[PDB]
């Protein structure tokens, strides 16, 4: 799981929740999607 306080790689794009590294930042947010989606707790935007 969450294994690493701060995790470095060779790419500047790199995500958190799995820890997987893209290339481009949209294969990163279109990625991290698979993590995201839970019940509505606090406003962020709307
Ligand atoms: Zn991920």
């Amino acid at each position: 799981g969450s294994s690493g306080s701060s995790g470095t790689g060779e790419k500047p794009y790199k995500c958190n929740e799995c820890g997987k590294v893209f290339r481009h930042n949209s294969y990163l947010s279109r990625h991290q999607r698979i993590h995201t989606g839970e019940k509505p707790s606090g406003p962020s935007s709307g």
